[PDB]
């Protein structure tokens, strides 16, 4: 009780630690890392993605639910595995990535994908204290679980407030939130809905650890509804045995200047 979510969560915390790495990983999509990971490992700064991020946000870009453009914002960056995607995107003119950094969280990695000279990647940079600045598209992965889910509402509610000061009338956006599930977020979302649309999306490779759900633009549904599936699903994926999760290729995201 007493959503749907926050039985979830409590049956999730209440599992063992052999239990839950398996409930972890069974039924997901994962990126085929390895190649990938060995090649930076070894300074190597084509092609290779900086983190299992680029893919995650290849998805919602493929699917065209949110279209990068313009002037990029990338806010809690972190090696810069969105940063770099966007990067060598048809219509993205700039990219800021801003992280925390420092001891503790990832630093920014320098790459020379394609278009990485469009890209400027920030480190000890807290988002909440800086001035918003005009973008054409404002993207945001920052959220820290907790395993208790008011904790995570408070900090859930912190992004979707910081990401409402940085959009304009037609900003493209894809923004983390979470833990959508917890009544004061599902007030906030039909708030930030009514005034910005878009919906909010599960990422088949987001782990079944996290309940977190993109508010992405180019989408339409009601917020309850679309929580409340993820919530039942996450919930059948307890009653799986002996399953684990799907490989995929990682993205090549090429080499080279782009003008
Ligand atoms: C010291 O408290 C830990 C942290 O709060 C968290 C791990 O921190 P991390 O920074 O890696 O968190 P994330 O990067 O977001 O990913 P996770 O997928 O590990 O955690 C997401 C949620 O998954 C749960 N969880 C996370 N872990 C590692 C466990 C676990 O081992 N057993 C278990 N029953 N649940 C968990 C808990 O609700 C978490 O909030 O997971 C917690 N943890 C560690 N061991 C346990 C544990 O035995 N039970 C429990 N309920 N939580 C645990
Ligand atoms: N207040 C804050 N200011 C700047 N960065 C923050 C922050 N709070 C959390 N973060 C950072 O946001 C990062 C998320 S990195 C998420 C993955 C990234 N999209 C990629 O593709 O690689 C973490 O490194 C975290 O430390």
């Amino acid at each position: 009780g007493e959503t749907l979510g926050e039985k979830w969560k409590s049956r999730l915390n209440a599992l063992g630690k052999s239990e839950f790495q398996i409930y972890k990983k069974s039924g997901i999509q994962e990126v085929d890392r390895t190649l990938a990971k060995e090649g930076i490992k070894r300074g190597e700064t084509d092609h290779h993605a900086v983190s299992r991020g680029s893919a995650k946000l290849r998805w919602f870009v493929e699917r065209n639910l949110v279209t990068p453009e313009g002037k990029v914002v990338d806010l809690g960056c972190g090696r810069g595995g969105w940063s770099y995607y966007c990067g060598g995107l048809k219509n993205v003119r700039e990219v800021k990535g801003l992280t925390k950094g420092g001891p503790g969280h990832e630093e920014p990695i320098p790459m020379s994908t394609y278009g990485w000279n469009l890209v400027r990647l920030q480190s000890g940079v807290d988002v909440f204290f800086i001035p918003p600045e005009r973008c054409d598209t404002l993207l945001c992965d920052i959220g820290e679980s907790s395993p208790n889910p008011t904790v995570e509402a408070g900090r859930t509610l912190r992004v979707l407030n910081l990401v409402e000061n940085w959009l304009s009338n037609n900003t493209q956006f894809c923004v983390k939130v979470l833990n959508p599930y917890m009544s004061s977020v599902i007030e906030k979302m039909e708030a930030l809905q009514r005034k910005h649309g878009g919906a909010l999306v599960r990422n088949p490779l987001s782990r079944n650890s996290t309940h977190e759900m993109y508010w992405v633009s180019n989408a339409s549904g009601n917020i309850v509804s679309s929580v409340n599936m993820i919530s039942r699903m996450l919930i059948n994926r307890f009653t799986m045995r002996h399953k684990k999760a799907t490989y995929e290729p990682d993205v090549d995201l090429g080499s080279g200047t782009r003008n």
